[PDB]
């Protein structure tokens, strides 16, 4: 339906059934000279497991101008346009990466970052993939589905991102990451965990990043997010970066 | 700071710091015919626990379809949000769509549901009334220590229709937790059973897909340590004045 547009000044507008004839995207406010081609869309999309740009780019690199982009269809312009932020913020040493936290009754815990890139499960402690296979198997055997807990990091952003009162980092990042359909709760920080009363800020002070680490809890309902949490979480970050050389 | 305006047809624009001469906002967008004066936006004020002046799009009592002005003089910064908050909330009452909010937790006090009648009877809004004398303690061990605890409120609109939400982005979960979250001790947003059902009436909370089923919507909102329920209430009360809106084109 008619809710396509997201962002401001880093905007994404999109347009596309999944079963018709393509979808296509225009991605607007991304700064110029950025090195931008199709395979570095490619690898976004393929982490989730045919991409042509349109216009916005000359030899290799961005113009300033609206980035058109095509999928043919012989989530996914979600992640292209999340690409496309997490190359520039990449170039401000700016990563935000994701990972499994939770598969149903399985707590995951945090072992490494280079091990999340090595499974199907985006699951930071390769020691916990064969569990998690012989869990999913369980559940095909079943052909029932459970929910699921994504988190999503951002390290190096800068302090002074997000915009008081109704445009608050924490709120930008909660309507981006919601707005995913299996998305039925978001946490900056520690939130519903420890409500009983490194950092459980989660990276944000008053709406209003710190210089931390910003991390973001997902919590998916019972029907390959990781993906496109970080997609989401880069466009956010990427908007509210550019608001800020404005002041 | 910039970020001062919230909503697409049911819009609110506010200005004003804490401390300075006085609170602003603009509410644009309300539907002609409304009963609405100064007492209605009181009553709400007070919840929080004569001072707004209406200086606009009312006449004779009702509403005209033009925007309202309010202002709030400073002899605090919840104020204009609780304020277009029980613009909204009048309107959708004459549509039968009720939005109310409880505690359901003080720090480690887990407080069950017992009725809505008990909430606006104690400090805490709690919908237990046996639980407010082990919450009043529990206060008075936090007092004697200086320090503060979090809470989780549950919000709740009831009669609300089925179609309300809109695709991709602007899904109704999403725009939920976008106004919920601006509220700053809100650090965290569910719909439905969310997060305490990750090992897994109607856990959903009212949302299909970012639509509305027609059943009732819940949203369970995290507040870090540092009241909170009539600010959450008018946040999602706003936010589905805005998308009902938005809906009756077609």
């Amino acid at each position: 339906m008619s809710g396509n547009t997201y962002g401001k000044l880093f905007t994404v507008t999109t347009a596309g059934e999944s079963h018709g004839p393509a979808l296509v995207a225009i991605v607007d406010g991304c700064p110029p000279g950025l090195e931008l081609s199709a395979r570095d869309l490619q690898r976004d999309l393929d982490r989730r497991k045919e991409v042509e740009i349109l216009s916005g780019v000359f030899e290799g690199k961005t113009t300033g101008t609206p980035i058109g982009l095509l999928i043919r269809n012989t989530t996914a312009m979600r992640v292209a346009a999340g690409a496309i932020a997490k190359k520039y913020l990449a170039g401000l040493g700016i990563q935000v990466r994701g990972y499994m936290s939770q598969l149903g009754p399985i707590e995951i815990p945090f072992r490494s970052w280079d091990s999340v890139e090595q499974n199907a499960f985006f699951s930071p402690d390769p020691d916990k993939v064969p569990e998690l296979e012989a869990y999913m198997d369980q559940l095909r055997r079943d052909q029932d589905s459970v929910g699921a807990k994504i988190t999503v990091v951002a390290e190096g952003v800068p302090p002074g991102l997000g915009e008081p009162i109704f445009d608050r980092l924490d709120a930008e990042l909660a309507h981006a990451l919601m707005s995913i359909n299996a998305v039925k709760g978001v946490e900056i920080g520690a939130g519903f965990a420890s409500i009983a009363q490194s950092n459980n800020a989660g990276g944000i002070l008053g709406g209003i990043s710190s210089g931390q680490p910003i991390v973001a809890h997902l919590a998916l309902k019972p029907t390959r997010a990781t993906p496109i949490a970080e997609a989401m979480m880069a466009i956010v970050l990427l908007d509210q970066l550019l608001r800020q050389r404005g002041q």
